[PDB]
């Protein structure tokens, strides 16, 4: 996250990070079992990280469980990264507390205007390299579908949006995809793409879930 602020710890309890002997995704737990995550950070050998605040201290709230297993969606494109989700089933279920809670998977699509929270461990510079230990935190507008075709033209498909700020300054980044982005407590996006980081005119692009729950729903109960 570029330009954004220390969330606190386990102050965003549904924040999953993809172990593979190191952090490489967020994610986000929807229930006890499943986690949501981009289908670009598909990995064999995930360790679902539950719980966590600084990565690389235990400071007592964690839960590591290991996937069991991995469904990307089956019109997942890597080229366009149309369609840029995976569901992750965990080999035993998750404790949920106060500190670590499922997000509820939205009803209806989120409108540009609404402010939403979106939260990782990715790179915290727009030019050159900087990795926090803590979760990070940044609230951003969703951007109309206008402004976000505009800045990406021939990029955008029904299963994106942009969210952000086109001054730029403010952004996730590499590090931050496949986590949420969390509007009126409902799980609206994942980081899913940019081009480079907090850059003028070029937004974060997020994968739009609304579009997406019947098959999470169908999935998880069938798998
Ligand atoms: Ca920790």
């Amino acid at each position: 996250i570029v330009g954004g602020y220390t969330c606190g710890a386990n102050t965003v309890p549904y924040q999953v990070s993809l172990n593979s002997g190191y952090h490489f995704c967020g994610g986000s737990l929807i229930n006890s079992q499943w986690v949501v995550s981009a289908a670009h950070c598909y990995k064999s050998g995930i360790q679902v990280r539950l719980g966590e605040d600084n990565i690389n201290v235990v400071e007592g709230n964690e839960q590591f469980i290991s996937a069991s297993k991995s469904i990307v969606h089956p019109s997942y494109n890597s080229n366009t990264l149309n369609n840029d989700i995976m569901l992750i089933k965990l080999k035993s279920a998750a404790s949920l507390n106060s500190r670590v809670a499922s997000i509820s998977l939205p009803t209806s699509c989120a409108s540009a205007g609404t402010q939403c929270l979106i939260s990782g461990w990715g790179n915290t510079k727009s030019s050159g390299t900087s990795y926090p230990d803590v979760l990070k935190c940044l609230k951003a507008p969703i951007l109309s579908d206008s402004s976000c075709k505009s800045a990406y033209p021939g990029q955008i498909t029904s299963n994106m949006f942009c969210a952000g700020y086109l001054e730029g300054g403010k952004d996730s980044c590499q590090g931050d995809s496949g986590g949420p982005v969390v509007c009126s407590g409902k799980l609206q996006g994942i980081v899913s793409w940019g081009s480079g980081c907090a850059q003028k005119n070029k937004p974060g692009v997020y994968t739009k879930v609304c579009n997406y729950v019947s098959w999470i729903k169908q999935t998880i109960a069938s798998n």
